[PDB]
């Protein structure tokens, strides 16, 4: 029985993504949220001096999205060919592209960086998200069964579906020009496995 | 199975997927476009953006995603899914490497007007001894030189390009960090790859 020991913040940001795979697997798993003070002491001994990082057996391993696409493989998440792997791997760092985009605003609302809140939600935020969910309908339409690519569940449907349930929280008017973006959240976040873990997980903002 | 990649006239973010086809001796179709051209076939591509790779016709948008997918078919990916996800984890810490110089990258070849040698000790320097303390962390934990495993994987092919193309820019760049000169030489000394730094289109970056 292989032992998944995930270390992160008290909070679900880069971390979550990886934490819903193993939700969906119905995999045990030990879930490690530090604090400032407790990371400042492991930080040293990290990869890149970073978190997320898995611990699969003792093995360390760095970067949401290499953890992510690790734990996608595994559990059978990734893509039913590594074309549609690839493609969903495109998703996955067109996605992160448009949250260093949307990196002045997001630190700003959450309270990590000083800034002017109005401004950068029409100037910044808003012209990022009608670019971005321009490609993501686009991905939507094409696809008969729902998910962003293939037909099933792959590990950008949950990095998607996170982020916007996640945005509506700050921003109650992100998804109004875009029923198909909407239609995918809701579509995802159904899945009882999934819910579960929404249901039950420690309530943190972002 | 016919490869068609389509880029600017310039190395960046194209030039990985490039050394994995000359690296597996695989002919493909290396479409470099202008700023008319590119115009034309924009609204036509994933994410309006290049580079985009084309297997049989179908599109693939995405360095990462292209390398990487590259990387399976011709075996430089790693030997197992862990070390891939390793191999990963580098390009990925390669990747905000760039975020974070891109303010000085895009001074120096003139992409846009900045403070070109603040921006050289007060914002490269930096990131570089930072990031190259991780890389040389990695080759001192390799035997065999690589920087994961004991073969080559595409993220060796990232990293030599980027300190090759640096010492255009910054001669200095490499020099309290052997392990990482070494690792640059070791890579481009392998013929195929070679043969191809030899051979393709002089761009400066
Ligand atoms: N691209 C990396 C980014 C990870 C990252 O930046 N983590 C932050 C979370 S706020 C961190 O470790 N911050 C502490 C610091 O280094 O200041 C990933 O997704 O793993
Ligand atoms: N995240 C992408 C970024 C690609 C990128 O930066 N593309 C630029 C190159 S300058 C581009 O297409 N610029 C022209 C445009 O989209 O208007 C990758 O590296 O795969």
């Amino acid at each position: 029985m292989v032992h998944y020991k995930l270390t992160y913040f008290a909070i679900r940001g880069a971390g979550e993504c990886a934490r819903q795979i193993f939700a969906l697997a119905d995999q045990e798993f030990e879930d490690v949220r530090l604090d400032k003070e407790q990371f400042a002491k492991v930080k040293p001994d990290l990869p890149f001096g970073q978190v997320p990082v898995l611990e699969v057996d003792g093995k360390q391993l760095a970067q949401s999205l290499a953890i992510c696409r690790y734990l996608a493989r595994q559990f059978g998440f990734a893509g039913k060919s590594t074309f549609d792997e690839a493609v969903v791997d495109s998703l996955a760092d067109q996605y992160s592209d448009y949250r260093v985009e949307i990196k002045s605003f997001f630190y700003t609302v959450i309270g990590m960086r000083e800034g002017d809140v109005e401004q950068l939600k029409k100037e910044v935020l808003l012209p990022a998200r009608d670019k971005f969910f321009g490609f993501i309908t686009k991905f939507l339409k094409k696809s008969p069964s729902g998910f962003l690519v293939g037909d099933s569940l792959t590990w950008v449907d949950l990095l998607v579906s996170e982020h916007n349930a996640t945005m509506l929280t700050f921003v109650p008017e992100f998804l109004e020009g875009y029923p198909e973006v909407k239609e995918h959240m809701e579509k995802i976040r159904a899945i009882p496995k999934l819910k579960k873990w929404i249901e039950t997980r420690p309530e943190t903002l972002f």
